[PDB]
């Protein structure tokens, strides 16, 4: 057992409770719109959980040579994010009745963001790793921009209950998402300042808040109906 296993086991559990809790709740609703929010928001933690459980069994980890040592890299995150991040975005988009072309672009951006962050994490030349990280972040700030400006202004043209739920969900997403690039920069994938075990703790906290925490705020609100 690697020092960080405690945090993988604790994400596993929390994603697990979150997935089943949402599954149940959503299975009892008959409203066709609420069902759609549920399927999507249940699928996120579902994908998370199977990927955290994978990591807890020691898969999804490779050694990458850079700055003269063998650094450990949990590529399994990216497998998870790749599919979970668009899923969250989609929620926000359904919520504000956003245009088809906005969604494609956001997903577009998102693929870019995760794609590059991964290549970042696998690059053997130390310098270049930061070239990818900076592209990934650029792609991300593009996303947040559109959420904050684009989506909010769409939210205005909906009921107060829907708009004010979006805002909460918007704020939560802007706080968590903007932590990730910093964690990566200071963690084992970047500067190797914060060790792997603490890096995992921070990602789990962010992973869980952003899927269990989000789902809970969204799924309890009248605005899904
Ligand atoms: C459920 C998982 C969520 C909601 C994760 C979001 C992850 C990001 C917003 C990742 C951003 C990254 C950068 C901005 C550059 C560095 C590497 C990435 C993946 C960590």
């Amino acid at each position: 057992g690697r020092p960080e296993w405690i945090w993988l086991a604790l994400g596993t559990a929390l994603m697990g409770l979150g997935t089943l809790y949402f599954l149940v709740k959503g299975m009892g609703v008959s409203d066709p719109d609420a069902k759609k929010f549920y399927a999507i928001t249940t699928l996120a933690p579902a994908i998370a959980f199977t990927m955290y459980l994978s990591m807890l069994l020691g898969y999804g980890l490779t050694m990458v040579p850079f700055g003269g040592e063998q650094n450990p890299i949990y590529w399994a995150r990216y497998a998870d994010w790749l599919f979970t991040t668009p899923l969250l975005l989609l929620d926000l988009a359904l919520l504000v009745d956003a245009d088809q072309g906005t969604i494609l672009a956001l997903v577009g951006a998102d693929g870019i963001m995760i794609g590059t962050g991964l290549v970042g994490a696998l690059t053997k030349v130390y310098s270049y790793r930061f070239v990818w990280w900076a592209i990934s972040t650029a792609a991300m700030l593009y996303i947040l921009y559109v959420l904050f400006f684009g989506f909010t202004s769409k939210a205005e043209s909906m009921r107060p209950e829907v708009a004010s739920t979006f805002k909460v969900l918007r704020n939560v997403t802007v706080v968590l998402w903007s932590a990730y690039p910093v964690v990566w920069l200071i963690g084992s994938e970047g500067a190797g300042i914060v060790p792997l075990n603490i890096e995992t703790l921070l990602f789990m906290v962010l992973d869980v808040s952003a899927k269990v925490g989000f789902g809970l705020i969204l799924l309890r609100s009248r605005a899904i109906f």
